[PDB]
């Protein structure tokens, strides 16, 4: 009835913002899709507001495989934005990745 | 530098299955799939089996618009999934919805 | 078995350059998707280079409603680019609308 | 302003049925979704029916490369349609690999 595909790697990851940096982290978060989306092994990368805790700002994302998902988490800007940016604009965050299952 | 989308609704639907139910989830959720693919206002309507929290099942989605995602939870076999079959399997869960950001 | 989507619109869009014309038909296709991606009723708008015919470039699109296709073709944009730029660039081109078969 | 992915792989494969064989085409060809969809290196397999021309049925597909298009082309259910199916079905076809360009 389903099959999970081993190969492939999904990941969300949500940010919430402190108190008056909600625009500040879309932006910074924003800066990150156009050189992601030009990954050879990126298959997704998309960012959303929610409508229910405003700032909360959310990355749902797609890789090839894990290399690539590797890849993609050693990149300068990647690091740049969890090191230097993140502990300014969030108040805490939540990182999962997961394979598909296909029905 | 950015635009969100304020017409199509993303949403993000994580489950923890109870100890001993995860398959179980897993198979409830993916019975939903073949008919809410075949819905008109249905983009997107992914399961996930979490990498790092193995009891953790979530759902990816987009609907073309907020009435769209009404009529989704509101058919029989998503009300009859929430009421029914997720007090038996899940521990905690949650749902919440976004408009996707373009950059 | 399979039910057709007649609510969301695909659209596969193919241009073949003239000679010596390939780089500056992918540019000028490229410069269209920035903005059709931020289009409201805009779900993909992907662009292809052949690997088969060179000089073929390809668009792969997805729209909401024949309403969100219909007002994307009366872009601005999107009209100079067909009695603007097409005619110095390309050789000959087709375009073919879809409704998505679920199964 | 652009790059081309040189990894992932695009197909657009259409077909033009014979006159009253598009109900039996559309089948065949969605008959090959589920397998396909389950395959571990592919990312899309859409099939979709022309508004413009009623016995026009196209997929629409992507894989993670073109090992992963080439083991899927290898499938026997495929090679079945292929050599089996199409020359009762179909008057004439067209298949086409691209390269996706980032924008």
């Amino acid at each position: 009835d389903y099959k999970i595909n081993q190969q492939q790697i999904v990941c969300v990851a949500s940010f919430l913002s402190k108190e008056g940096k909600t625009e500040a982290l879309i932006a910074a978060l924003a800066s990150l899709i156009p050189d992601t989306r030009r990954e050879a092994g990126c298959i997704r990368y998309e960012l959303n507001v929610s409508r229910d805790e405003p700032r909360r700002v959310t990355f749902v994302e797609k890789f090839v495989d894990i290399a690539a998902f590797d890849e993609h988490c050693a990149k300068d800007a990647i690091q740049h934005y969890f090191h230097q940016v993140m502990p300014e604009l969030v108040e805490s965050f939540h990182v999962e990745t997961y394979h598909q299952v296909i029905a």
